[PDB]
């Protein structure tokens, strides 16, 4: 198939798809958009947002849906419906968490924003990350089913983005950091990290 | 297995799971939580929220994940991974739409303003696209055939209609999809026995 990814010129929600396509070892166009050109491109997307992955000429959006699809293609999904449920539930929970990051990112009042960041760093992150940490510990060192999934790749690629703001944030969570080191050293993901544009 | 669904005593995000369990034709305990008891129950849930579906005692959360799981068990998912992507992408987009709703649900004059953006901007942006998608793709959200996404979509829209009675009336293909789904025998039977 042909693959063309459109996203902004940073990691964000494009990166899970880039990592999955790299893991899949397929060529793909990495179409990156500057923030300056976004009001132009916005009206061209199916629902006004990126990422968009064009597969054999058909535009598909939603980072999670696409990651799962590529995960199936990659052999990084479940062996049965229950195993896929174990992956899906963790990523939907992660996406509930990262909604908090989005609220903080889009706040225009600086003092409120500082208040969101405080709540985020001292209540929200511990609440979710202690559970994620305990879950990974008790699930074989992975998000789900004791084995590598597209969920692990989605989780780590997006957490890496957080490390660009709060650099130490995942360090104290031993099992999150252990999954992080494992994923970024998958050879094709490692390669992508080495060759990817480094803003 | 045994199934126990815990959610509040209204439709909301529990209703897609109730509809899917009904469509699956399996017995389940419909554990409907009153707001008064929610502070007690909240700490017992995996991540502080409902719905929670207990499957032979194991707690699973996340309404979309559960609906997809039950969808696959019910023969209402895709025939291949492309077809499953077609369902999954529409529902994640619908969940983006829903996210705008959730903020309203969370001062009665600032509520009145959030509600004007929802009805006047957010709803028309999304529902025009959903309506035309359904129109030009066989009368369903994905792949020209009934999926768990249709169930999820219509059940949550039905709950939105209990607040904004005319919200889908101008979207004739959405309304038509609604009418198809709620007249499915297993669904219809649920709608008749559920709390008023
Ligand atoms: N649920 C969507 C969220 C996509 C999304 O939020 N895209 C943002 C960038 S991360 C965007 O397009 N912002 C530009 C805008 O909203 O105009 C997904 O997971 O792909
Ligand atoms: N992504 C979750 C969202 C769950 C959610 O937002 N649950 C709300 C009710 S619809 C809740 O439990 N509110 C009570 C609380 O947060 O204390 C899902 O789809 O199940």
């Amino acid at each position: 198939p042909t693959y063309k990814l459109t996203y902004f010129n940073f990691a964000g929600l494009g990166e899970p798809i880039r990592w999955m396509l790299s893991y899949l070892d397929v060529p793909f166009e990495d179409n990156r958009i500057e923030r300056e050109q976004w009001p132009t491109i916005k009206s061209t997307t199916p629902y006004g947002q990126v990422p968009v992955l064009e597969v054999d000429g058909k535009q598909v959006c939603q980072s999670t849906a696409i990651a799962r699809y590529l995960g199936k293609k990659a052999g990084l999904a479940g062996s049965n419906e229950w195993e896929d449920l174990m992956i899906d539930t963790m990523i939907d929970t992660f996406n509930d968490f990262r909604s908090s990051i989005s609220k903080w990112f889009r706040e225009s009042d600086e003092a409120t924003k500082k208040k969101l960041e405080e709540t985020l760093l001292n209540e929200t992150v511990p609440f979710y990350f202690n559970k994620f940490n305990d879950h990974i510990k008790n699930n074989g060192g992975y998000l789900a089913n004791g084995k590598l999934s597209w969920g692990d790749i989605y989780f780590i690629s997006i957490l890496e983005f957080m490390t660009t703001i709060w650099s130490d944030i995942i360090d104290k969570y031993e099992h999150i950091k252990a999954l992080n080191d494992k994923v970024v050293n998958l050879p094709k993901i490692k390669a992508w990290i080495e060759k990817r544009p480094v803003p």
